[PDB]
């Protein structure tokens, strides 16, 4: 005996039929549990890589110079590379993660659509038989009774009444040919509704046992997913980083400071104290500031 | 002759003095700039961090089962376990990274004092001197020039008008003699003022290029920093995606299906439909619904 929903879901009074058919909407709940909590998850993927932008675009000063101003420029670049990324991430986590779980809701409305209509009807001709088998036993029943009830008056009634209780009597015995007659279709009747609704029931419990199944896997799949994209998050930031590292590899401090020195230089010529200007031997002042190279060791 | 800042920041009139001095507000507004832009770096991490532990803290529904049910929770407490890992990353980006700048700023307040006190007056020294010997230097050529006034009036002149004229020549002449010795004496002094302000500014800028070269170490060794902690962020958060996959990986499809059937089952037993009672010779319901225990295929 294998074990699936075609065999383990009956039950005396159709337990099995109502309890999975009630069951869409707890899948339904859990999917919209998962889509909201995905949804927000998206969100805050997507205001971190707002800001994070709005911080690239920052201006600094041209006050910086050399290497170790590249080095901020290129960090600022790699900050915004990050900026990027994850916004890509969180249009990705919308679409693929939570806009996963809001197809899934829209397919699932239209199964069960296609899936309820095709059995409801099979179900409600299933107890509509059973009514009439109902119906036409208890006619039946009750017809047998009266027989029963006229034939005991026979022992003491007498005159006009025992011939009146006597037509009664044969009024309702050639009742019960008909009577019989109509119970027997009756139970004609349910015997194949009940074998049409055994056969449908068990296609249907394959198709919902199928919707499980892939209810599953897609759950997992999406979760999956999930951590994907924040791994590739992860990946992408860690490049970035490494370019801002390789890039400071490369900046020489004491090369900055000799650019430092060529660009800001305000003279290599120390200047000279005045000197003494005698009137007599045709000396006069003058404000050249004599000047002699600066030639010190560091 | 050495590339350093006592070689290359002199000037006739002390400009290399003004600038370097002038530069310590330039390094400021860059440290800010800085530190700014890391404040707010670090503040798009605490908000990321806060809004994604709000997150991990929703309650799912118990309608989930089997392993899935448990991976769920994996998910969400993998969340949770990123959301503090980029809290204390927020925190150690402001610690380590923003509040470097800020203790790096008290560090040079309390250094320029130094430098700007050991030098702001051997400066003025120098001033003060220049000052003393353009005075005297004016002195000595007004009387120079003015003996050769009442000289030149000599031959020109005659009896009382000549002795007025040569009175204030004698006079005159007399104070060349002093003033003269006046001024030689200011240009020793001055010669000396300088020579120590050459000395002391050489002095003071191999101190300061000295911070020149520690202010590039520091802000290279802060922007490192700034990419090991991002990428500390992309390890932890990979980890957790790991570990999620880890439990995905171990989660059957196939076994929650088949303890969901254990949990849920409605029974297996297919109801027979009801019978015909042959009511007119006795024959009465068994009211009992025969089962015939189904044996379906998957």
């Amino acid at each position: 005996m294998d074990k699936s929903f075609s065999n383990y879901f009956w039950g005396a009074n159709d337990e099995g039929y109502h309890a999975l058919l009630s069951r869409f909407s707890d899948v339904k709940h859990i999917n919209e549990e998962l889509r909201s909590f995905y949804h927000e998850r998206a969100n805050i993927e997507e205001d971190y890589a707002k800001r994070m932008a709005k911080l690239s675009r920052t201006t600094f000063s041209s006050l910086e110079t050399g290497c170790l101003k590249e080095s901020v420029q290129v960090m600022k670049a790699e900050v915004d590379n990050m900026a990027k990324s994850h916004l890509q991430i969180s249009q990705l986590l919308q679409d693929d993660v939570e806009n996963a779980f809001t197809r899934y809701a829209a397919s699932l409305k239209d199964k069960k659509k296609m899936i309820v209509s095709g059995i409801e009807k099979v179900h409600k001709d299933k107890l509509s038989k059973h009514q009439a088998l109902v119906k036409a036993q208890d006619k039946y029943h009750y017809l047998c009774k009266k027989v029963n009830y006229y034939v005991s008056q026979q022992n003491m009634l007498f005159g006009k009444e025992l011939e009146k209780n006597n037509a009664k009597l044969n009024k309702t015995q050639n009742a019960i040919t008909a009577s019989s007659s109509d119970y027997q279709s009756a139970v004609a009747a349910v015997r194949d509704s009940y074998a049409r609704w055994t056969n449908e029931w068990r296609s249907t419990c394959d198709k919902l046992q199928d919707i499980e199944e892939e209810r599953r896997h897609f759950l997992k799949s999406v979760m999956w997913t999930f951590t994907l994209l924040i791994s590739r998050s992860c990946f992408n930031d860690d490049q970035a980083c490494e370019r801002i590292r390789k890039n400071l590899e490369q900046c020489s401090v004491s090369q900055d400071v000799l650019e430092f020195i060529d660009a800001k230089s305000t003279g290599t010529g120390i200047p000279q104290p005045p000197k003494f200007y005698d009137y007599y031997k045709g000396e006069v002042p003058d404000d050249s500031v004599e000047l002699v190279q600066a030639n010190f060791q560091r």
